[PDB]
């Protein structure tokens, strides 16, 4: 009956025992695990957003689909990325049928879970995916940016160290052609201009406006470190 989903309450009351009862139960009868509310969300999705690694594992043992999608378009994955939660994330990493899950999915705005768990700037979310095999270099539709260039222009160092340190593409380009350094040295972030630097960045690359980072050198200081 419609505003009736009793999978969906026994999950947000934290509640395991019934939801191993209702889960049989649903299987018994040869109903779905991943049945919707009006919000769009499965019991999967729930069990995320809750922080819930032990349902999450039973109802992905079950059957429940780690790539339903909810009302933005969000896997289990992305969901465990907004919400900082690496025990969901490896719940669901460990749980999912080989083959079932695709960490390079795109949620209607265009971003992968990567994306997402940079932009928290979680170091455990971030770490975990990449070593599950997340594409470091995975860009978005909507900016055309690589998870580093999103880390740079969110100024934080250690995504950006963290980055690198798992083989990123220190000059990968946005699609007005520039890259992280051209941002970096915009905006006189000295640490991360340090950082892009000994990493390998290209102060000579163009852009679509003819600028080289070394062009857009924000101060007598970014330039020192540019030319070395």
């Amino acid at each position: 009956e419609d505003g009736d989903t009793p999978l969906h309450i026994a999950v947000v009351q934290g509640n395991l025992p019934a939801v191993h009862r209702l889960v049989n139960l649903f299987q018994q009868g040869g109903r779905e695990l991943d049945i919707y509310n009006n919000l769009r969300q499965t019991p999967l999705h729930l069990a995320v957003i809750t922080t819930l690694p032990s349902v999450v594992r039973l109802l992905v043992t079950a059957g429940a689909s780690p790539m339903a999608l909810d009302r933005h378009g969000q896997t289990a994955a992305h969901l465990a990325c907004e919400h900082r939660s690496p025990t969901c994330l490896r719940a669901l990493l460990d749980s999912a049928a080989p083959g079932t899950l695709d960490l390079e999915a795109r949620n209607y705005d265009g971003l992968t879970a990567l994306h997402v768990a940079v932009n928290t700037e979680c170091q455990e979310t971030v770490q975990l995916l990449l070593e599950r095999g997340a594409d470091i270099d995975a860009v978005d539709i909507k900016s055309g940016r690589s998870p580093l260039i999103h880390a740079v222009e969110n100024n934080s160092l250690s995504m950006v160290q963290l980055l690198l340190q798992h083989g990123a593409n220190v000059n990968a380009q946005m699609y007005s052609g520039s890259s992280a350094l051209h941002s970096a040295s915009g905006r006189g972030l000295l640490p991360l201009v340090r950082t892009l630097v000994r990493s390998g960045a290209d102060s000579s690359l163009k852009n679509c406006h003819n600028d080289t980072p070394l062009m857009v050198a924000r101060s007598r200081r970014v330039i020192d470190i540019l030319r070395g």
